[PDB]
């Protein structure tokens, strides 16, 4: 028997920030290719019309229901395995 405890807990944190010269553009986190003339944004970070995909499968979430999980992107059905069971927030 061991009979012993244990605990932990390791916090994460978030920065953006850039300051230069630029078209005033956001880059596809995809084809990492300037974008131009339509562009497809979820949350905080952009993606081309045609690049909005899945990580897993590559299906266009564009009309159907992106996922944010660990930052990549996901479908309902991969996401839904990812973030299966989620907190509450
Ligand atoms: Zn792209
Ligand atoms: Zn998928």
């Amino acid at each position: 028997g061991s009979s012993g405890s244990s605990g932990v807990r390791a916090p994460v944190t978030k920065v953006h920030g850039g300051a230069g010269s630029a078209q005033r553009m956001p880059l596809c986190d995809k084809c990492g290719s300037g974008i131009v003339g339509a562009v497809v944004k979820a949350r905080d970070k952009y993606r081309h019309p045609e690049c909005f995909v899945c990580a897993d499968c590559n299906l266009n979430l564009k009309q159907k229901g992106y996922f944010f999980v660990e930052g990549e992107l996901y479908c309902e059905t991969h996401a839904r395995a990812r973030t299966s069971g989620p907190s509450s927030g």
